[PDB]
């Protein structure tokens, strides 16, 4: 296991655009396109994105093209960001893909104002971390994979991806 492995389990792959958990247009390895409701906006996106005229289809390469720079993008959010580097550097690097993962699915801004939950990751209160968590609209709409992160958080394991 490792962060891309990771991800592509929690995201799966599809190859022509669709609508991900929130119902915003998505593609390949969970590659969000757009929040607009217009699908034509959500093409428009994936041909910038790929660099050709797409019929809303992409090839396998194609996927894991974007989806390696969305893990990159994701990493580099994390280094950037303020609140989200000390929590970090502070890791292991099990605990590490655990934290790109989410900020992968939410967006630097939204995992950084998870203030209480970083500063219990920092401590190494790992079962208090898991606890205050899943106290979040994140865990409550996404409950499996919340699951699979916060274990991941909670253990510095792959116990929730090794068997699946
Ligand atoms: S988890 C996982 N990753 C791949 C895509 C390799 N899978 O087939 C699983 C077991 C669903
Ligand atoms: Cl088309
Ligand atoms: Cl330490
Ligand atoms: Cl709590
Ligand atoms: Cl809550
Ligand atoms: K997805």
């Amino acid at each position: 296991m490792n962060i891309f492995e990771m991800l592509r389990c929690d995201e799966g792959l599809r190859l022509k655009i669709y609508k991900d958990t929130e119902g915003y247009y998505t593609i390949g390895i969970g590659h969000l396109l757009t929040k607009s409701p217009s699908l034509n906006a959500a093409k428009s996106e994936l041909d910038k994105a790929i660099g050709r005229n797409t019929n809303g289809v992409i090839t396998k390469d194609e996927a894991e093209k974007l989806f390696n720079q969305d893990v990159d993008a994701a990493v580099r959010g994390i280094l950037r960001n303020a609140k989200l580097k000390p929590v970090y550097d502070s890791l292991d690097a099990v605990r590490r893909a655990a934290l790109i993962n989410m900020v992968f699915q939410m967006g630097e801004t939204g995992v950084a104002g998870f203030t209480n939950s970083l500063r219990m990751l920092q401590q190494k209160r790992w079962d208090e971390a898991a606890v205050n968590l899943a106290k979040s609209r994140w865990y409550n709409q996404t409950p499996n994979r919340a699951k699979r992160v916060i274990t991941t958080f909670r253990t510095g394991t792959w116990d929730a991806y090794k068997n699946l």
